[PDB]
């Protein structure tokens, strides 16, 4: 949630302007201003009873009916705390729905057709006139590195096995990503692949897991457990910035026969926590964006950075970039990376603390969804008779250079 | 299931002797002999109606009431097929419960106290008189390579993160195991980490996953999906033997604060399919057992091979060995590997085929449950000030030799 102080004392015109930019409710800001003021007034009058009480208890100099005022007082107050219960619950219901303050540099439009292209990199391959550069779907079958039929019979729709060199490629990319980030100051973390309902609730298009205790949800992304990692804690300025390289399998109900659009996949994730103060998070977002650029440059996959339009931003994100990579057979760019500064949105929900009441800023950024990355590698590196192996990944398959059809 | 022909024509004394050895029902063999004979007699009399029918249809030389015999006949027969339905269903209910034929060499006892130690390897460390060699539980905390507290708050009981060098160690072992088996003739396969209810049913102390379609179960082991991989198929003699190196995350409800006894862990699995004929599966079990011995020898972890007592064998397994490794702080051996020849038990259930009605033999054998292996490594390689890295694994962390407390 955003800071409720942003609605007190154009203090709230900044929340409104942000709501306009999201193409979302602007009247809710007024709903929140009433509900904050009533929550505030009920808290004040509970303070007033604790003040009338002590100023009644220290009225005993009389040396009868004041003790009756004290009887009533303590019954009048004990009711108003459950009105503070009811006011705050109403406030949080609405406050929750407000998106994070959209940063000034974000292109203000409603549809991702108008995402601002900010950077191109790499020379692209195009299908010559005779016959198509093959698509990742045909490449996978030709190379024999997934079993999509069998995985579908075993796991239902969109299920697959990795087989032979698909599994070495997948591990190749994971290990290259993990050492890549380790070099650049990151500490690895593999989370549990499921979370307690009540913890996922603060970080139902996730799979549900029953049960040893609590019903649990399968994580859609390592972002979710690393988010919760550090819940309720303080973090000392001296600890920050924190850089974690998240690694997990991921599970998505919405996978809208190949290996790009699937229910289960592996992901390496950058996740960083900074202090809130001197554009540290904004500096960190550029650092995370450079780390991702370098990795696809290292893989020699062409791409474009787009900045995401304000009406397409999720609630947590003040600002977001995608790196969409070139896919030769369709001659289209496709998302391989998203990179968001969520500032204190999640940190205020999770009580991740930093005279002044401060919170940490949190960011996240895909390095690689490995199955997708592989689809992109396959298309880009294909030949008449098979697919070359990206040179950075050759050591991590010590040291094959080529996977052959058929 | 076992071959039903084993109960027809001491043909069934071999099933009985096997039932005795399992310390399991010997009267069920007689239950199955009645139920097989009645299933057989109902199938025969449906053949008899199809034989009385055609010998009635080819009685038309008359040139009235024979066509009435044909009316009745075809109503008498169509009832007896649903008696073949009811006889076979009764037969399968009981047949299912019979364990696989226990091989003659299996030690016939009821309790694993009496598992036959068949081989020792490696020189063992023992705690000297002053103070304990530390246990994997303390080592993990001291080295900072798991977060068991936090994982527990996020994922419930026994949840953990891998952190820093725990994650490199885990990936180190996975990649060493995968290249290890690749060298020895194996093709990798990473399965989906969940299976359709109805497919798991032929391969409820598994977690349940709801839902995109079918309710699914999380796999306890890569053995389960690789089992189903090849369901209903034929396999040509020329394809065999097949050697798959299974890799998956594993999920167990029964995890009876450290990383040994957990709900989620990674496993590398050998899984082999042979033809049934010339002691190929038995030769394969020794090959799989050598592959596992060499891997712990390569890791220089001391161990013992036990052969598992007949009353402790699971239903599928005709014979089973464990490699239990030395754990220095408790001065006890603990299971890191199980290695079973299941012959045609699962193959007959799954219709995995090979004049004569034959089935393939299937085997499986842990190479490494990586979290356990790590616990064993930590205890064995510990020093005053940290833990050494097994030399085989040093390249796969290119090339640190030591992880320090604290």
């Amino acid at each position: 949630m955003v800071d409720i102080n942003l609605f007190r004392e154009n203090n709230p015109e900044i929340i409104r302007e942000s709501q306009r930019r999201r193409f979302a409710s602007v009247e809710i800001v007024d709903e929140i201003i009433k509900l904050d003021k009533e929550w505030r007034q009920r808290q004040f009058e509970v303070d007033s009873f604790r003040k009338e009480f002590n100023k009644l208890n220290k009225q005993v100099a009389q040396l009868s009916e004041i003790i009756q005022q004290t009887e009533k007082n303590k019954q009048d107050s004990t009711a108003k705390e459950a009105e503070v219960r009811e006011a705050y619950a109403a406030l949080k219901a609405k406050l929750e729905q407000v998106g994070n303050l959209v940063h000034d540099s974000v292109p203000v439009d409603k549809d991702e057709a108008n995402n601002l292209v900010i950077k191109l990199w790499g020379e692209k391959r195009f299908s010559t006139p005779g016959l198509k550069l093959k698509n990742h779907v045909d490449l996978v079958e030709l190379l024999g590195i997934a079993d999509t039929k069998r995985g579908a019979e075993i796991a239902g729709a969109r299920g697959f096995f990795l087989k032979g060199d698909g599994l070495m490629l997948n591990q190749a990319l994971i290990n290259f990503g993990l050492t890549f980030l380790k070099k650049r100051g990151f500490t690895g973390l593999q989370p549990p692949f499921f979370m307690r309902k009540d913890v996922m609730a603060k970080c139902e298009e996730l799979y549900k897991v029953t049960g040893e205790g609590d019903d649990k949800y399968l994580i859609a992304t390592a972002e979710q457990p690393l988010c919760a990692y550090h819940i309720d804690e303080w973090i000392h300025p001296t600890e920050l910035p924190l850089r974690y390289a998240g690694y997990s399998s991921c599970f998505r109900k919405e996978a809208g026969l190949g290996i790009f659009r699937v229910h289960q996949f592996e992901k390496i994730e950058q996740f960083c926590i900074t202090g809130p103060n001197e554009n540290a998070s904004w500096e960190m977002l550029d650092e995370m964006m450079k780390n991702s650029e370098d990795f696809y440059q290292a893989l020699k996959l062409p791409y474009q950075i787009v900045s995401i339009v304000s009406g397409a931003l999720n609630d947590a994100a003040a600002k977001k970039y995608d790196l969409e990579a070139w896919f030769p057979s369709s001659e289209t760019f496709r998302e391989l990376v998203s990179c968001s500064n969520c500032t204190d949105y999640q940190a205020r929900r999770l009580e991740i603390r930093y005279q002044t009441k401060q919170y940490v800023h949190m960011l996240n950024s895909t390095l690689t969804a490995t199955e997708r990355t592989i689809c992109c590698i396959l298309e880009n590196y294909q030949r008449e008779d098979g697919v070359d192996i990206p040179e950075v990944l050759q050591p991590f398959m010590g040291g094959e250079t080529f996977l052959p059809f058929k």
